[PDB]
């Protein structure tokens, strides 16, 4: 149908906007602490601590499969990145501190993204 196509064009444009949002959030992580999945070879107990691991490469795979239906789903995954880190790592660590800074800096980007998603529909 023509409606299914219209729908698919919206999803494609949402994917376009989320790609730009993901790029902006990932620039707030210049140390690349959140770039890839925590290695289960190097942290063999990780899944005993963290039940839903997340990282920027995993988000990008979902993104490029047009797997985010709305901004809320995308934000859920960004929040997992931050919240997993803040639980696994203690307050006095470079990892925890990197998450705090990512959360704080990403807030600005996500504030305007929400406005853009509502605005453009």
């Amino acid at each position: 149908s023509m409606e299914q196509v219209a729908m698919e064009l919206r999803l494609t444009e949402l994917t376009r906007l989320l790609r730009s949002v993901l790029d902006q959030l990932q620039d707030k992580d210049p140390a690349r602490i959140f770039a890839q999945p925590v290695s289960l070879k190097e942290v063999p107990d990780y899944l005993d601590h963290i039940k839903h691991p997340m990282d920027f490469a995993t988000m990008r795979k979902r993104l490029e499969a047009q797997g985010y239906k709305n901004l809320h789903e995308f934000e859920e995954d960004f929040d997992l990145i931050i919240d997993n880190c803040m639980k696994y790592n203690a307050r006095d660590t470079v990892f925890y501190r990197a998450a705090v800074r990512l959360r704080d800096q990403g807030g600005v980007v996500l504030r305007q993204a929400r406005r853009e998603v509502d605005s453009i529909g």
